[PDB]
């Protein structure tokens, strides 16, 4: 889900 979903991956530590 999400970072698969393809828009949630990012830095924001
Ligand atoms: C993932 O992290 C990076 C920031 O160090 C990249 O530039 C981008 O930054 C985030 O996304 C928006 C920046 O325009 C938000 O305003 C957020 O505050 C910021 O940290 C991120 N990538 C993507 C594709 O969103």
């Amino acid at each position: 889900e999400c970072c698969e979903d393809g828009w949630c991956c990012t830095a924001a530590p």
